[PDB]
């Protein structure tokens, strides 16, 4: 696969011969000088990717008077290449508490497979098939963020999902969901879903997306809501649930 990338990477770039070839040698020099950085904090690596993201998009413009309208492909096309090449390096790192974030999330929602969409007071009614696919669609997509090694399309598959989310939405209330439908629809179908490394993959489109892409409203509200999802799911409780320390206790045991 990556392979796939170098090609379609360095066949881009001859697209702009003249800067391409120049852009080619700073992104092989960047990754060559990464692999000396192995040992570094994710924080400080995360850091040195941001600079060269930021650097290297105030180079071209510069010394190639490339045209800042065609600037954005061009460095989607580097994120994608430099992070399919980091990504074994730098996704859950062995040096962070990813992992064991990833399993204690795990491990909590699993022990929640008794929520249900009523208690989060969820717009969405599953006894009606269409519905349910909707549901079952979106949650392939969560867990197919896993499967992606480039932010970007770890991002794409988290639009894919919540666009689902709103199908489902549409068609249980038979209207356009409401604002205050979202957040809790996306809790459900993370908590149905389980998906794999969902603390690591947060982290890491975190750590390396162009942020540009995050807080821009685009994909970065879906993100937002996400990351807000998860944090509802850590701390969800009785109350949060809308009932009573009673109940809850007994829902969690037996
Ligand atoms: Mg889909």
């Amino acid at each position: 696969e990556t392979d796939r990338v170098s090609k379609e990477f360095i066949e881009f770039l001859k697209t702009f011969h003249k800067t391409g070839q120049e852009i080619y040698k700073q992104t092989k020099l960047f990754l060559e000088g990464m692999h000396y950085k192995r040992d570094l904090s994710i924080e400080e690596q995360s850091e040195c990717a941001q600079d060269f993201y930021h650097n290297v998009a105030e180079r071209m413009q510069t010394r190639g008077k490339v045209p800042p309208e065609r600037v954005e492909k061009i460095m989607d096309q580097i994120e994608k290449y430099i992070m399919t090449r980091l990504y074994k390096y730098v996704f859950c790192p062995e040096t962070t508490d990813d992992e064991k974030k990833d399993l204690a999330i795990q491990k909590r929602i699993r022990a929640l497979r008794w929520v249900t969409p009523q208690m989060l007071c969820v717009p969405v009614n599953e006894d009606i098939p269409e519905v349910s696919d909707m549901v079952v669609k979106a949650i392939t997509d969560i867990i197919e963020m896993d499967s992606k090694r480039v932010p970007r399309d770890k991002l794409a598959c988290i639009t894919k999902c919540s666009k689902h989310i709103f199908n489902a939405i549409k068609i249980t209330k038979n209207e356009p969901a409401s604002a205050d439908d979202f957040l809790p629809t996306l809790i459900y179908i993370v908590l149905k879903g389980n998906p794999p490394r969902l603390q690591s993959n947060i982290q890491y489109i975190t750590r390396f997306c162009n942020p540009s892409r995050l807080m821009t409203g685009e994909d970065g509200y879906y993100f937002t809501n996400l990351c807000c999802a998860v944090a509802f799911i850590e701390k969800l409780d009785a109350q949060s649930l809308n009932l009573s320390q009673e109940d809850f206790d007994r829902y969690m045991s037996g």
